[PDB]
């Protein structure tokens, strides 16, 4: 029994399916959003509906079973929503580095010395992921807004109340396979050319 | 916003806190039910209440965070509820083996040859558990009601719609530490002297 | 310090890269074996070499870190080795069902009633997998050689001494994406047309 | 085939079994070291011996199975070794806070404002742990030696080459049950009265 202000939907994306070429093919973006993300949107909504029913009648065997789907689709929708938002065509700023005069920029130089180095780290983490997963540049609000590079598995997302996702990078094969196939190393590097750091600076404050 | 027919409570136990001695001390049973299980009952109820709120306003970061607690307390309540139900004083049948003429009994002799052997297996699994967890004798309804011995971690419980828990055995230290301390091997053996197989036969049908 | 009889290598495959069309494209088989499996072969070998070094000098921080890679590449090599072996061109028997007069065949009809039904189950499990993973039809030797359908995550493999993998099915996107993309449901169905049941019957004894 | 410089042993502890009272009973310390830690020491050694054998003959099914035990006992030995080292009798400094003039001290005030607050955080994390696990105050060397409070499950330990454990706190029930039973909240608070911050400052450099 999912209600109006409970259900989610696919977000409006601020760029064209081909606006990220030649770094990300429109064939991927098409399938990824409209195919993969749509599946998560449907999954979360159906999972919530299934809960009001199972919970509504004290069936914990089902309640516990449905939990997984909610973590998966709910985290999937969240991750991809973050993903599109920190992506932009080179035209609209994509690939433009954080300002040496911005809060986020100064923080990267203090902890990592340069945005360049932070990328080598994030890329190493991404290449490290075994199976499906994500990489994040997170801000920890409980230890003085310190930045860190964290890796989640599958659809898991930054859910800790004190953690705030700054940049999300998809490591699922579906994200890069049609264009890069096995060579995920090329995809990890290339994607920085379309990363919307303006959104990162926005999230940092 | 947890409602009446949604919230759970502590189940009525069919034996006295000392009725399982000298296999399980009343000091343990007291703390375990009234202390550990009570904590799970409170946890599940608060977790559900927290959902109607987070879900009610499309806050997936919280929705995903709360998921874990629901799996934990909800699975904890379920496991312990199963646990008390397959425990009984030697007086009330505890420790009495499955009938060689019952469905469950015949199934144990077909797959394991004897209840004796099934116990050595279950005990080996229990001793195998690293950290907190449970052991189960489950009936798989999708492959001809075949029995199997499975091990879950922490509060995880048999949630698969086709799987049916026949016997639950707690492997958490809290279950046996006050009386057996480190020697979990003694606890695993001794507990069979108070296992209510009558409840197992009940669950098998 | 990995030695001769310790190191692994890519197995000789008994069919041509295109012998499984139009169910599995040669473009996939090429990349999968020669690209994905090769990566696992290299991974396991390097992981073992790294151990003799870390273990050789009581560096448990590294020893524990290397453990993961050994589970991953070692399990990856094992899974794919099983995968090729239970695949065959329709010509060489691929897609031919288990004999109603064979041990494995009779076991499928006893537990599942028909090979047909066992496939619907395995397909449901495969579709259930969240993220990367595998599906297996396993024989449990400790409960009377009973068959069951189990799902592992990532490169995890059937390692339990009492469990024996009968059929392995890859659920990683890399296995089916180039040809089926998102529609994994089509891949799961189609792959049965090239499953080598003769190898399954071989493994069952 | 475990060799001399490969095998581990129980470390020499710098305090008496009762030197931590009334915060940690000697009954616990006895059982914990000599009972729990000893079990891990034996586990790691046997696990390594079992590897030289399985690996020595390309049996990956066993190699992958043994991996888990090595992660568990190897991580268990590491965690407890860290644990004793950051524990001390109030006499020998236990409970004495980090110097406002030391590197570690200044870092705690910059990120957390006070050691007091860092403890409330660590305690919240510890209380958050579901099942068996540990809590750590770690120094990340790849982002400017920033401090963070992390929680591992079971015997998992800080293995990341860039992470350095500063303080380890055991969250297993065996650590506090005999004296505090269920009330882990009391144990988490009380243990700070015997935490050896001098060792933390040592690890920070
Ligand atoms: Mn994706
Ligand atoms: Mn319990
Ligand atoms: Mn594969
Ligand atoms: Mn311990």
């Amino acid at each position: 029994m999912i209600t109006e202000n409970e259900k989610i939907s696919l977000p409006k994306i601020d760029w064209a399916l081909d606006a990220l070429e030649p770094y990300i093919s429109k064939e991927i973006n098409d399938l990824h959003i409209n195919k993969h993300h749509v599946a998560y949107v449907n999954g979360y909504n159906a999972a919530i509906d299934a809960l009001e029913k199972a919970v509504g009648k004290r069936d914990l065997k089902s309640v516990v079973e449905i939990q997984q789907n909610i973590k998966f689709h709910g985290g999937g929708h969240t991750n991809h929503s973050l993903f599109w938002k920190n992506l932009a065509p080179v035209s609209k700023g994509g690939g433009k580095h954080p300002d040496t005069s911005s809060a986020l920029g100064k923080q990267i130089v203090a902890q990592y010395g340069s945005v360049s180095n932070l990328i080598d780290i994030t890329n190493s983490k991404l290449a490290g992921i075994q199976g499906s997963g994500w990489a994040f540049i997170v801000k920890n609000k409980q230890n003085g807004g310190a930045l860190d590079v964290v890796t989640t598995a599958n659809q898991d997302t930054i859910s800790a109340p004190h953690l705030v996702p700054i940049i999300a990078i998809d490591a699922w094969e579906h994200a890069y396979y049609l264009q890069y196939q096995n060579v995920k190393l090329d995809y990890f590097k290339a994607i920085w050319n379309v990363i919307n750091w303006a959104e990162a600076e926005s999230r940092y404050s």
